[PDB]
């Protein structure tokens, strides 16, 4: 039949697999083929939209339903064994562009994961519904290990993943961290292409530490590589305070960041202890420096942006400087921050864009420029732009869009901005507990004055970022 893999809608780090014959979602799927399936006509029912799911390492092997719970079974030829075997393939009923599947024998009932196992139930509830529906990841859909040079999105690429950072690397591929709704974990994937960051397999490379530092909220960790060597920063709070947070490094010299050893190296210091996140880091001119967000006690703002020269990649060096306060009222809906800063060069500036105002439909991004030969350490070589430079847009239905990485087509030759935002405007409860935060991509466009033009954030669907222009 076709050969796929079935991720879950609510927890899209994983995929059901076979454990032992058992069945069950899990993500850092070893080996990968226990993840892989052949849909096949159904055994019951060869008819359009039945079918059956086969191993593909173990030939004859389907799951089947005993009890209400899954197993993966010889087929050994009987109608109840393809009764049991079959199912009819309908709309998500979480989402009607993903899949469920309906029991044959028992039409009102669905697969489902529960305790990560995997079991055929009636499905009442929302969440019912969500551990009812999956993905299907088949030959069909876009291969993350091949190359394009064209950039062609289907926006949201990733849902429920916010602070989505992406880094191109010299080896052909994007690599995306970003925080997942739980703040639990550092999680990673890799795809030659943007769109492809949409189907490849994550894996959970870091899970917080049950007690003490590292064992609170995880957030918004950056994948970099330094001097040969893979590092990620990321901000953590403690078992004891989630919100305690502070920077942390970890370190990777394998070089594939994805199979290789990851290792602590503890908290990136500052110059004082307080509430610290958002670190990125650039270089420029044989410096290097960490650029973030922390709360100073004397100022009544939730964080400011300072940058600091760095002693190689896991310490700053001398003071830090403060680039960037919020002042205007667009960056103090709900609360005063500025936060999540990313780092573009061009035209001889430095242009840093950061996040301000609360986590619903209010947050927004604004810009500090530089020009890229001043002293980047004095607060009056920054110039902060008066206005937001992106936010919320009714016309397109995108609201709060912020804490944005910069990145290229494969080529080099565009600029091209990932951010999160969500598709509807109301918030029930603690925006932070709100997960439809999606992962976007659109263009960055340069006016003839060298600023970039952020534009708006476009809306949902295909959007063509980049074809690559051909000499004449
Ligand atoms: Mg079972
Ligand atoms: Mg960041």
């Amino acid at each position: 039949g076709a050969i796929a893999k079935l991720q879950s809608y609510n927890y899209s780090h994983m995929y059901i697999r076979n454990a032992n014959f058992d069945v069950r979602i899990d993500d850092n799927v070893t080996p990968e083929t226990d993840a892989q399936w052949v849909l096949v006509p159904g055994l019951a029912n060869s008819g359009e939209g039945y079918v059956s799911i086969q191993s593909v390492d173990h030939l004859g092997y389907y799951l089947r339903h005993w009890n209400y719970d899954f197993r993966l079974e010889k087929n050994d030829g009987t109608r109840i064994f393809a009764e049991d075997a079959t199912f009819k393939m309908v709309p998500g009923l979480a989402d009607p562009s993903y899949t469920s599947f309906q029991s044959y024998n028992y039409p009102t009932r669905y697969i489902r994961h529960y305790n990560y196992l995997l079991r055929l139930d009636e499905i009442v509830t929302a969440l019912d519904r969500e551990d009812a529906t999956f993905r299907v990841i088949d030959s069909s859909s876009v291969d993350p290990d091949k190359a394009d040079d064209s950039v062609i999105v289907t926006n949201p690429i990733v849902r429920r993943r916010a602070d989505p950072w992406v880094y191109r690397h010299t080896d052909g591929y994007y690599y995306m961290t970003a925080s997942v709704p739980e703040y639990d974990r550092i999680e990673l994937r890799r795809s030659r292409t943007l769109q492809g960051l949409s189907t490849a397999t994550p894996k959970t490379i870091w899970r917080r530490h049950s007690s003490g530092i590292m064992g609170g909220h995880i957030w918004a960790p950056e994948i970099h590589f330094i001097d040969g060597k893979w590092y990620i920063y990321f901000s953590a709070g403690t078992s004891t305070n989630y919100f305690d947070i502070r920077l942390y490094v970890l370190e990777c010299s394998d070089s594939n960041p994805l199979t290789g050893t990851w290792v602590e190296k503890g908290q990136l210091k500052t110059n004082w202890e307080s509430f610290t996140l958002d670190a990125t880091t650039f270089e420029h001119n044989g410096t290097r420096y960490l650029v973030w967000a922390q709360k100073d006690p004397k100022i009544a703002s939730n964080s400011n942006i300072y940058i600091a020269k760095m002693n190689g990649p896991l310490a700053i060096t001398g003071n830090q400087v403060m680039i960037s306060t919020p002042e205007y009222s667009w960056e103090k809906i709900g609360y005063a921050v500025n936060e999540g800063p990313a780092v573009l060069k061009k035209n001889g500036k430095i242009f840093i864009t950061f996040s301000a105002s609360a986590t619903d439909a209010n947050y927004c991004m604004g810009l500090l420029t530089a020009s890229d030969t001043a002293n980047l350490l004095d607060p009056k070589s920054w110039h902060k732009s008066p206005n937001p430079v992106f936010q919320s847009n009714p016309s397109t239905g995108q609201y709060g869009p912020g804490h944005n990485s910069f990145t290229t087509s494969p080529d080099g030759k565009v600029d091209i901005m990932v951010y999160h935002a969500r598709n509807y405007r109301d918030i029930t409860g603690d925006p932070l507990y709100d997960p439809n935060r999606h992962t976007r991509a659109q263009i960055v466009n340069w006016n003839a004055d060298g600023t970039p033009d952020f534009g708006i954030p476009v809306a949902d669907g295909t959007n063509v970022i980049y074809i690559p222009p051909q000499t004449p």
